[PDB]
Formats: structure tokens, C-alpha cells, sequence
């Protein structure tokens, strides 16, 4: 699972 | 940023 | 697991 | 800046 | 800038 | 997983 | 895994 | 600059 918030 | 890789 | 905050 | 590897 | 890879 | 911001 | 922010 | 290889 890869999770981004800029 | 927040980024993360489970 | 690898988690990074700016 | 916060990183963590586990 | 912020480049990750997996 | 390659993602990346400017 | 390679992580980079400038 | 913040570059982390894991």
C-alpha cells in the first residue's frame, strides 16, 4: 500500500 | 508531504 | 514500512 | 522532516 | 520537488 | 512505484 | 526505496 | 534537501 499527500 | 509505504 | 514527513 | 523505517 | 520510489 | 511532485 | 524532497 | 534511501 504507497499513500501520498502533497 | 506525508508519504507512506505499508 | 516506511513513512516521511516534509 | 520525519522519517521512519521499520 | 518530491520524488519516491517503491 | 514511482511517483513524483515538481 | 529512495526518497528524495529538495 | 532531504534524500533517504532505504
Amino acid at each position: 500500500i504507497f499513500a501520498e499527500d502533497v
